[PDB]
């Protein structure tokens, strides 16, 4: 509740985010907009790139695999990140679990944001950028699986946030006490107050002329809950098609209810 | 500014007590006991219920859960009149472009229905009829096949929601927040539905810091009561949707249905 604790706690979060996840928001914007010889993606925007970029840095299928696995990293890296939130840790066991559970689909959606602009998205820690348009093209299902997730991030970048923003507004998402199933919601929401005070101070602090950033930052956790709803939706869709595709136990459980 | 937002403030909760029948504070004072209401817990006093309050709703199908589910219906479209009246008095909101203004209520009236509705609900049941009744949640609760079901979330959020203790005079700037959604679909021109939109942010801030110094973040707390709104009004449509094309009893006079159509 006062301002240097707040501080504290932003600067606190800001170098475990940094820690914890492998490309930064700062990183990813550099290679997208380029000026730079030496981060420059390989870019794959069809079917023949994509056979000559994996010699460098069905397709679908392989492509749907391929966002599952770092899915699954983002998971772990998200988990690594939330025990270096203060106080979480030391909830309730069951607690720390249905928090995940329900948090890191958003978290995902969020900083996969960091890695996209209107017309692709960074892979493979920024070394590929594989187009909107290949990824939307894609057949059956699997097109209209990827594309919105674009549809999101275009929206969220205009928030422009930076890595310092995002560290504590990936927190707040973390301790919701509002998830079902949660045992002890007041110690969660205690925290939860602590990390909203210091994003909004935060907020003021790096983005002084934009009004409201607080407030319109959070009506976005309304757009996270929504596509997390969709994407679920479209996931059971395509298992009850595909019946050779499988998923990683970890996400088999989070989906489970 | 501060006083600017103030005059937000109180010309907005002016304009919400002439709009709608039945204030919160009312409401409370009826609920919690402080002209006793009829109350409705099962088919008998149903049955007495009308032929005393003589609801405005009853309409020559005979099947108790259809006839509750259309008095709800009725009074649904009663309130997006009220919400429709309201909107004119909030600041900026008559020099939008027609269309977004017809988008806006549109797409925002459901969620204002569930908010406003809660603020005439407790734990036990709801206040119908300008406060006159009072139906019971375990009734409403145990009707038969969906429709039991189709009333308990309204509940559910009602209950969460009113554990913040918002009064009039919050609800009042809360309500115009919502109208003023500049995420709605078909928005023509957003820029100056969320200019004001952030007007009535500010004000609904300081409202909640004055009325409330000592709830923290109650501002944020609410803001993140506009993700429980979307969620549940996406399950209500559906769970219309489903009684639509089960119900075959559900029929009524065409002009009747296309006043209830939307
Ligand atoms: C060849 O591999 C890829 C091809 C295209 C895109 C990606 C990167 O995709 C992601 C990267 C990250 C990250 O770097 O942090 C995070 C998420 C994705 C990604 N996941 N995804 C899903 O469908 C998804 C999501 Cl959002 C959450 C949970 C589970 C999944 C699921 F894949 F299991 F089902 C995406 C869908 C579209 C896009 Cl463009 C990206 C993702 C590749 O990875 C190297
Ligand atoms: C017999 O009539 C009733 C029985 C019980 C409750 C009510 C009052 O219901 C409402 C009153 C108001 C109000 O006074 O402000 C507002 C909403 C309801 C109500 N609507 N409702 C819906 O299903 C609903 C909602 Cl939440 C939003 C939009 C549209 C609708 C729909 F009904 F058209 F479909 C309810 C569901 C359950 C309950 Cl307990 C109340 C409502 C009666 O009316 C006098």
């Amino acid at each position: 509740m006062e301002s240097a604790d707040l501080r504290a706690l932003a600067k606190h979060l800001y170098d475990s985010y940094i820690k914890s996840f492998p490309l930064t928001k700062a990183k990813a914007r550099a290679i997208l907009t380029g000026k730079t010889t030496d981060k420059s993606p390989f870019v794959i925007y069809d079917m023949n790139s994509l056979m000559m970029g994996e010699d460098k840095i069905e397709v679908a299928i392989r492509i749907f695999q391929g966002c599952q696995f770092r899915s699954v990293e983002a998971v772990q890296e998200i988990t690594e990140y939330a025990k270096s939130i203060p106080g979480f840790v030391n909830l309730d066991l069951n607690d720390q679990v249905t928090l995940l559970k329900y948090g890191v689909h958003e978290i995902i959606y969020t900083m996969l944001a960091s890695l996209m602009n209107k017309d692709g998205v960074l892979i493979s820690e920024g070394q590929g950028f594989m187009t909107r348009e290949f990824l939307k093209s894609l057949r059956k299902p699997f097109g209209d699986f990827m594309e919105p997730k674009f549809e999101f991030a275009v929206k969220f970048n205009a928030l422009e946030l930076d890595d310092s923003d995002l560290a504590i507004f990936i927190a707040v998402i973390i301790l919701s006490g509002d998830r079902p199933g949660l045992l002890n919601v007041k110690p969660i929401e205690d925290i939860q107050d602590n990390l909203l005070q210091a994003l909004e101070l935060q907020l003021k602090l790096n983005h002084p002329e934009s009004s409201q950033l607080f407030a319109k930052l959070l009506q976005k956790m309304t757009d996270l809950r929504q596509i997390v709803t969709e994407h679920v939706q479209l996931l059971q869709v395509i298992k009850k098609t595909e019946t050779d595709m499988s998923l990683h136990p970890l996400l088999q459980e989070i989906y489970k209810d």
